[PDB]
């Protein structure tokens, strides 16, 4: 009956997590991801997912999964569906550069990792927005480059850091929509600085793809940017409602990634049915149904912004589906989330280190699948709190 003494340190750390209010609960969904979902046998309205267009449970995407598996098999063992998706993505999101290509990756993390390891090295300096999500942080540390953090969206500070750098290779890295705040990065000014200093501008559009710009092509498209310095990363498990991720860039950039990125990064792939279903999702996102879903989401955002302002708490000023409400402490945030959970509304409580100390917050995530009746109930829940 041997005992591993390090189990004791884990057990003590878990108890400390309970006391400090940082315990995480994983809930099991009895029904598909959607506006209304059943959890533990009780139907609730969910504001927790990043299913921004309501596509995760869409009948056309369910059908595309089934069709994709019948055509290409259950597992990948580069399927024809993966190759076709790369063509479809280049056409949809590559408008910022002539002769765009795209690469499909299993996860957003892998997409970031492939891009940074291929382009960054010793002698590269990487300039990173302070609120960038942790995957981008992790990808950069692996790159073996010097990482300099510029203050959030502070392009004057970044301009001063760029000129105070003699590096042979400079890379600027920013999320487009910040996942816990909802604000949109100053891409026009960031790109100006990138061209002036001869730097790559790598932008992660995880939370802007599908919901920003003409036909939902994303944040670069919204900013109407055109430059070969741009490298566009996105994920396909949020607005697109399936799984996977992409890098889109000038074909020379893509070919360099194929030749220089760590080969194991290409050895993982989602099931072929997933790639086939993303191609179907692009047709919805870019079509009249996508336009209608986005227009409805914009109306939900407009109502929710004022709803949050009416509460005693401080909203983060967001024009995207991410609608945070700052409470303050962990305990006070968990208490309010539980009051909403009792009213049948699932609103996550975000806590450090995900967010700065003293800014624990509800993260209300809107979806085009939500109705005005759903916001009626969220409002009543907030008004009662």
């Amino acid at each position: 009956h041997h005992h591993m003494h390090l189990l004791d340190t884990l057990a003590e750390g878990l108890k400390e997590i309970d006391a400090r209010g940082l315990r995480r609960r994983r809930r099991t969904a009895d029904t598909p991801c959607a506006a209304h979902m059943t959890v533990d046998g009780r139907a609730i309205i969910g504001f927790a997912s990043n299913d921004y267009l309501g596509l995760a449970a869409h009948p056309q995407l369910i059908a595309a999964i089934a069709e994709g598996a019948q055509r290409y098999g259950a597992g990948s063992g580069h399927s024809r569906a993966h190759a076709q998706l790369e063509d479809d993505l280049a056409e949809f999101v590559g408008g910022f550069v002539e002769n765009a290509r795209a690469l499909y990756f299993s996860t957003g993390y892998m997409a970031n990792l492939a891009t940074l390891t291929a382009l960054a090295g010793r002698g590269t300096t990487l300039f990173s927005d302070a609120l960038n999500h942790a995957s981008l942080i992790d990808g950069a540390r692996l790159s073996r480059a010097d990482v300099q953090i510029y203050p959030h969206c502070d392009t004057d500070a970044l301009s001063a850091m760029l000129e105070a750098s003699d590096a042979d290779v400079k890379v600027i890295v920013s999320d487009t929509v910040f996942s816990m705040d909802g604000d949109i990065a100053p891409l026009p000014r960031l790109l100006e600085l990138a061209e002036q200093h001869g730097a790559w501008l790598i932008v992660d559009d995880a939370h802007g793809f599908g919901v920003l710009g003409p036909q939902g092509r994303g944040a670069i498209a919204q900013a109407a940017l055109r430059s070969p310095n741009l490298i566009s990363i996105g994920t396909l498990d949020k607005a697109a409602g399936v799984s996977g991720a992409f890098v889109a860039a000038h074909e020379t950039v893509i070919e360099w990634l194929v030749q220089r990125a760590r080969p194991y990064i290409f050895t993982t792939a989602s099931v072929p049915a997933a790639a086939h279903a993303v191609s179907a999702s692009l047709r919805i996102i870019g079509g009249e149904e996508g336009d209608a879903r986005r227009a409805h989401l914009q109306q939900l955002i407009g109502r929710t912004r004022a709803m949050l302002k009416a509460t005693p708490w401080l909203p983060v000023d967001s024009h995207t589906a991410v609608q945070p409400l700052i409470i303050g402490a962990n305990d006070a945030t968990l208490e309010i989330a539980a009051t909403l959970d009792r009213a049948g509304l699932w609103v996550p409580a975000i806590r450090p280190p995900t967010v700065p100390t003293g800014t624990s917050r509800l993260r209300i995530s809107l979806s085009a699948a939500h109705s005005q009746a759903d916001l009626d109930r969220l409002e009543a829940g907030l008004q009662q709190l």
